């Protein structure tokens, strides 16, 4: 039954492996949502729309690489829906920004959960990949993302109108 | 109510680009999912792998730009969950591009039932939009899968062991 | 008469094309007018001016380009006067953005009724035509103007003092 | 039983780009009897001979690309006997335009009678194709010709013997 | 109250340099008018077409230039109609050229008077910008009009046929 | 009546001539056909369409140089019906190869029993063209063909599946 290349790779660890690839393609999702709201006429910040449609693209390639991983152990993809977002309106700059905040800390917490399933079924390929390809880029995002929100806010946004406008050009533009 | 940009413009084409967009969403899902496939170590079909990879990124870029248009025209983006595709095992090449054929006649359907739909409602610059973005594609890539299917059949795929392997090498490594 | 050329072009094609060269060379007029506002001293704002003056010649090549066609298809051009623009204080960066959409908006609506008649006429040369050269360059000029139009908006223009001046370096530089 | 590539694709758009290609191919062989007779050693217009000789060539592109387009949409090709030219003298360079521009104007027809039979059927891909690689192309070719009628006319063509020779020159060289 | 920038800048060189814009202008779409006429399939004069839109793109530049100046200068634009050429037909080559010299002339004419009252304004800038960027381009217009209008007399245009055509290519190309 | 360069040049090799054309555009199209048939989605061979699409296109050259021959010697070419291919549908790679080996022989065939038809009128000067631009590239056609049928066969072409693929990417690729 088991892969030919199959080695210490716990069924639990595909399993959550393959939640992971869900995950990451819905982030995916989000992150286009939110590309598509900053292009709208009425909303119209287009470095904040490249910013997210950029972000869309790495969470795409996050799900790939996973992919490819559950491959390489010789474990099975086994895809689901994906989600649509929790809304289509984003509000202002500084709501998409903190709602990809949020996003980010909840994309950590289950890479974090993988990590620590890894760890129990001593699986430290496992571990090793998830610290290598994922972690660092986690808090890399978070800290970026939590830099953003704090700008925006101290600038005065979304209430104060030129502030969208001015860090659309100066930080993201870039 | 209406966009500022809004002009010539029906709700029922806003409403079934919205459609559409789900649709090549499915689309580079269907796609992904084979390449995940020719991946796995027991099909081990590397160039079937990244050829069907290049497909799910190519329908995610007509999904995008579909996204483009319903903002340019001043339409407001509706997603909707993206459904898995109704299987993970693809079987073996012929059979996955006799599904990739009927995916791709499956969306040009959906194409030319939107062209009609602008059509009646008198929207020259929507026909000419999936005209010159879309139904030229789909033409080409319904003909170079019938070709790929012809192919694989006339060299006895997938009874005949060396067929799939041969054909990754010459047609889909080039 | 006909033209050894004419070959299923209709007498209201080609009618209706002289009245869009003359809608074209208008929309050209109005361009400039905004431009000049925009470079008087107590406007002086220079990329408004540019990006208005840049407008207005391209309106001019989409007049000669409706020329080239009639002549091609053996019709006759016959022109008329270029009306001034309504105005001749454009008011803000604002105000003439808005107004410059409006005008956009007006012009799409008669190459869309020429459209129509091209396609009630069954001209499917003058339908093309139409579509390859106007109609995407509209949709996209409406798209930018109301983005151009909003992002002021939301700036606080024209009385938040700052605005047109930042969006004229940022935007329009 | 159908192509498995074949969809929204009707039999007689099939059979009607079938006669168009027949009639692509009658006028590159048109053209080619053309620039056989500017090389006679008695008519001698180098840049007439190869001007439609170009044309020619041009002619059996459009035949080729009909092909490719019946192939894709799932069609079978019917290839019938390519009717030779209705004579073998072209008289002069004048005379030849003239036949060339009549050429032309009864090739664009039959493309606008294909065009509205792909309207008629709701085939878009069709009716895009034949805007996109043949309306335009027809038009400006018609023109063309139109336009070099137009200039030997004026300049005495074929009595004044100099005329000829000089357009072959000016503008065909 | 005027402009914080006006000095020496008296109202009826402002209003006068208001006629000129659109006697420009003007000229401009007379020009335009021209270019039309020779790309008619019946006339079918490449050359003479170019030569005539480049006209007309100069002469808008003149415009865009002396709307320059007006603002440099404090005075305000005030656009007028511009009015449709006094004809749409053309007739040939030399007649065009015949029309297109007292055309120049007119505009001259307009700019002397310009100048005069600049001399009597005591505006010494005014006068300086009208010599450097107006009179002497008039003058070396008229000139060679002058002299295209004496080669295709001298040819036999437009009654000898090969005239037009022979100008448009050696001189005009 | 005969032609000022019409030097040895016997009415039967004239006629023989304009008969050898009517067989090089008729082995253009028969060419064509098959190129055609291998770019159908259920035949799927690109690189059999493209071979003998450059085969097509190499006869109708062969043919173009024939009409200049006639034009050199003082000759007037006289076109036919080029008539089409005897079927539609060419059943394999295999098939088509032979039946070009079949059609490239019966050219040279005729090319052989014009080149007698010059010796016998001592027209030394057709005879060294027929040789020197018809004859040597008949044969190592001949021989091309007739190397592809034998590794086609040797292959297991058509009922080995395999066979026509393969050969299609190392040979013809
Ligand atoms: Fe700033
Ligand atoms: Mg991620
Ligand atoms: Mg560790
Ligand atoms: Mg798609
Ligand atoms: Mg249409
Ligand atoms: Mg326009
Ligand atoms: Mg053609
Ligand atoms: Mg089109
Ligand atoms: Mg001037
Ligand atoms: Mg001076
Ligand atoms: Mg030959």
């Amino acid at each position: 039954s088991p892969s030919q290349v199959r080695q210490n790779y716990h069924q639990d660890a595909e399993a959550a492996i393959n939640r992971q690839i869900n995950l990451e393609l819905y982030a995916s999702y989000v992150y286009l949502s939110m590309s598509c709201y900053f292009d709208r006429d009425d909303v119209a910040l287009k470095n904040f729309a490249k910013y997210f449609l950029h972000q869309s693209h790495e969470e795409r390639e996050h799900a790939e690489k996973l992919m490819k991983l559950q491959n390489q152990r010789g474990g099975r993809i086994f895809l689901q829906d994906i989600k649509k977002p929790d809304r289509d309106d984003w509000e202002s700059g500084l709501n998409a920004m903190e709602c990809a905040l949020h996003l980010e800390k909840s994309v950590n917490q289950s890479l974090l959960e993988l990590h620590k399933l890894a760890t129990d079924k001593n699986d430290p390929h496992l571990c090793d990949f998830i610290e290598t390809y994922y972690l660092s880029e986690q808090v890399k995002s978070i800290k970026e993302l939590g830099d953003h929100v704090t700008n925006l806010r101290k600038m005065g946004a979304p209430e104060a109108g030129m502030a969208e406008y001015l860090f659309d050009k100066h930080t993201l533009g870039h």
